[PDB]
């Protein structure tokens, strides 16, 4: 088999390919040593790595490894997944919502980083923990799904489509009578992260004259709400959103594809 | 006397221009009736309004007032506040950090809105409350001035060093709980200031200008927020500009769009 790995600061994404069948696997970066042991007890044709922790895995294994720069790997992997899923875009902005968020413009041939921002999955987890004391990712995200943001966010609807948020968390001081439940607070956290990401995305989309915006990154994992927030807001701000199944593995898949 | 008022959704900013001496005053929008009561019992040579609640004031006062578009009023007033305070700029992006945040590109002639985001003073108050149960504004902002964001935010250094790789991204690695009300509130202010700067920085590049001016009542009694935006703006490659009384840009502008 062939193995493509994207070892990020939070999650390690692994793509195993064999007999024209690829398996996706995700492990926490805190358990990177476990990924190392797993690799050594495996017979591998080619190992391709990317991500900030590629080196940590490389210097502790017993076979050579081809390492690639993450932005180009992600870009290549994403292009492959898009085509496999029926999308044929001439150009687009792709936002990799990982620990933080990186924005890239793909002109149809190559990618270039055009922006980044501290709002992403790490904030969802971090701020999410501060507001609910929940550390388990699945528990955190599951809970957020059924939350109501109306008593927390101030929208145009309350005071440009009425669906636009005028101020995130700007309604709180108007509902001190309300029950700011864990579910509601988390939904608002996801709301602001999603909206900020989208607002940055549609801004660069306008700048680089593309109306297509592709969303990837593990932050969407087990979080339907985040995806809904971004897709909807993207439409509202006038661009076309595209979610990619297993898009979080764009880097791992791209790395494998780039092997020489 | 001449009076310029920017009646926003949260704060009513009032500027009084004597012969050539101006005084500033802020009141809560919830007490707009008091502002009207006040105005009627006043002798005003000229009253100019702007902001979403201008209409409420206009139809309840006993004298005819002129109402202006907030974007143009702010631009006009800001441009005056700059020229006065010595800033002569060929162009710039100005960020109005009010309840929410509005982004404008002034091309040297006029302004044009190029962006808007929900992160601003409303979030500071709302998320601030959810993290400290503090309702009083002065109290909330004061408490945040002395906080340390190091155990809360994940920085590039933790992995341009002082850049933030993930707001609140360090929280799970410091669950020891040195998450004092002050450190939390400071982190709330940090992400708001950074998101605003990032957006400003991006549209500044899109519209080819190295200048970014920051105004808004959100900066009131919050030196941390001003410091956050000014420092981050440097890191992203542009030059920041802060104007004293900049939150009164609209009020001032309304009196000068004559
Ligand atoms: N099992 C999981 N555990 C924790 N976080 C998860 C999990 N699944 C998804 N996530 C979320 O996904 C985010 C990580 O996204 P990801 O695209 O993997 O970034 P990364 O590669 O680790 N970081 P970077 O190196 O900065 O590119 C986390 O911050 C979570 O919000
Ligand atoms: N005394 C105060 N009380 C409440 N908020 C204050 C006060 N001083 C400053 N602020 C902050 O200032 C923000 C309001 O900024 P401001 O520029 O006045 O917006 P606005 O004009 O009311 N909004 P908009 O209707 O959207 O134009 C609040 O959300 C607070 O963060
Ligand atoms: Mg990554
Ligand atoms: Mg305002």
């Amino acid at each position: 088999m062939k193995v493509g790995i994207d070892a990020g600061g939070t999650l390690i994404k692994i793509v195993q390919e064999q007999d024209n069948q690829r398996t996706f696997k995700t492990e926490l970066t805190k358990n990177i040593d476990q990924v190392v042991e797993w690799l050594n007890q495996q017979q591998i044709e080619k190992l391709c790595l990317t991500g900030g922790n590629a080196g940590v895995i490389a210097e502790n294994i017993n076979i050579p490894a081809q390492i690639f720069v993450e932005f180009d790997a992600a870009s290549q992997g994403l292009g492959i997944l898009l085509k496999e899923q029926g999308h044929d875009l001439a150009d687009y902005i792709f936002a990799n919502v990982g620990t933080g968020t990186s924005l890239h413009y793909f002109d149809g041939q190559s990618q270039r980083r055009v922006g980044g921002i501290g709002t992403g999955g790490g904030m969802i987890q971090g701020l999410g923990y501060l507001l609910s004391q929940i550390t388990d990712y699945k528990q955190l995200t599951d809970m957020a799904q059924h939350g109501d943001r109306n008593t927390i966010d101030l929208k145009v609807r309350h005071i440009i489509p009425g669906d636009l948020t005028a101020a995130n968390f700007g309604h709180v001081l108007h509902h001190l009578d309300a029950d700011f439940t864990p579910s509601n607070k988390l939904a608002a956290v996801i709301g602001v992260v999603g909206e900020v990401v989208t607002t940055m995305a549609i801004t660069v989309a306008r700048e680089f004259k593309t109306e297509n915006i592709v969303y990837i990154g593990s932050s969407f994992h087990n979080n339907a709400l985040l995806r809904k927030v971004v897709e909807d807001y993207t439409v509202l701000r006038g661009c076309k959103p595209y979610y990619v199944e297993n898009g979080a593995f764009s880097g791992a898949i791209g790395a494998l594809y780039l092997e020489k």
